């Protein structure tokens, strides 16, 4: 078994740590995607706060089960990590993601985590 | 003020998605950038363990403030972020990575984080 204070860090430590990570970083728990960990470049990429607890669907409802919440679904389900490459979401933007399972001890799938990377600029350079 | 339990997570919750994101993450404090927090992912690169409290340069000595912790010295010290691409480190692999500053409330900087990437198969591929 892991010590996971001396070996990963103590928990109030890491979710500074997390905090600050320049990425776009989000932790989802339960067959409902509710939201357990959002950092601060994600709550930048999304103004809506206060937000840990809520079931994904019910904050962003203007998206349903399309496609995205299906393959965050699929992921919670089937344990297959899911990559998506430059996804519209509307001004206009694009994103690249991966998401990927989190197993209990007990081998059991207890949530979801993903990175997110906006890519539009990238894009968008397609003359 | 941030309510950080109801705004970016509860700090055990927070710490287990940090351990499960699918990314290499790494946090440092202090001048001597003591590790702090490190997930399954940067374990993974480097299988030197239970290591959360000690300074880098002193679990990493084989590398020596070239040219790397002089970059992160100078994140510490100017809060000036810091990217590379494409950095070898001898297998034989290559990395990007961005490494910013941490800010107390005080504006004082306490440390740096990074998020690293292991591109290795893409340079690998230039025939």
């Amino acid at each position: 078994e892991m010590d996971w204070d001396k070996t990963v860090g103590a928990a109030e430590d890491v979710r500074r740590i997390f905090e600050h990570i320049p990425a776009i970083l989000v932790g989802l728990e339960g067959p409902d995607h509710r939201f357990v960990a959002v950092n601060a470049a994600y709550r930048g990429f999304s103004p809506l706060l206060d937000t840990v607890g809520q079931p994904a669907r019910e904050v962003y409802p203007e998206l349903e089960g399309q496609q995205i919440y299906e393959m965050l679904d699929r992921v919670y389900q089937t344990g297959e990590p899911q990559s998506g490459s430059e996804w519209r979401l509307q001004e206009e933007r694009y994103f690249d993601f991966v998401v990927t399972p989190r197993r209990r001890a007990d081998g059991s799938i207890e949530g979801v985590q993903l990175i997110v990377d906006d890519v539009t600029s990238r894009v968008r350079a397609r003359q």
